[PDB]
């Protein structure tokens, strides 16, 4: 409906796939080459389904900060025959607060779904499902089961992936440029 949704749609159409693990279906953001991200609670194994195709996982890393605290981001390299468009120049370099963000989801359950979530706080520490987690962004939207992996964007920036909620607020793990230096 506006430039926020326009940027969000451009990322969804070219840089997302539907990832299925034994823990469910997730929006998965492709970042560059065959490298993608997914919330760590997806429990990626040796084989993942990508758009319902059986796919070998060439490598997977659950990120933690230098305090050895969970960040809830898993970086996955996929044995896929096609590269993602490189979107690393849209990733923020530093932890920050944001105005006017969109959370975008694409699964069997929620196809072509775009939620304007408004202001995004750099929340920092969150006990997420019992697990101490750092670099959490928070938005005041009642997000629901099925939105995990959803992409958070502002005009011009891809800032996080949805990892939880408490019924009133939603929480995303930051994406930072430094995660994807090759
Ligand atoms: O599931 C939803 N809405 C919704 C709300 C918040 C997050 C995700 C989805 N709907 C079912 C029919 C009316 C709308």
């Amino acid at each position: 409906m506006g430039p926020g949704f326009d940027f969000a749609q451009a990322i969804m159409k070219k840089n997302t796939v539907i990832a299925r693990t034994e823990k469910g279906e997730f929006t998965m953001l492709g970042v560059y080459d065959r490298v993608a991200v997914i919330p760590t609670h997806a429990s990626v194994g040796e084989i993942i389904y990508i758009n319902d195709v059986e796919t070998r996982v060439l490598d997977a890393c659950a990120l933690r900060d230098l305090t050895d605290t969970n960040l809830e981001i898993t970086i996955v390299k996929l044995d896929r025959n096609q590269k993602f468009r490189d979107i690393r120049h849209f990733l923020p370099r530093c932890e920050d607060d944001y105005n006017d963000a969109v959370l975008s989801v694409h699964t069997s359950k929620f196809p072509n779904m775009y939620i304007p979530v408004g202001q995004v706080t750099n929340y920092g520490f969150l006990n997420l499902g019992g697990t101490p987690t750092h670099r959490i962004l928070m938005y005041n939207f009642p997000t629901r089961a099925g939105q995990c992996g959803g992409v958070v964007t502002t005009t011009g920036k891809v800032i996080g992936i949805h990892v939880g909620g408490n019924g009133a607020q939603g929480f995303a793990a930051m994406l930072l440029h430094s995660y994807f230096t090759d």
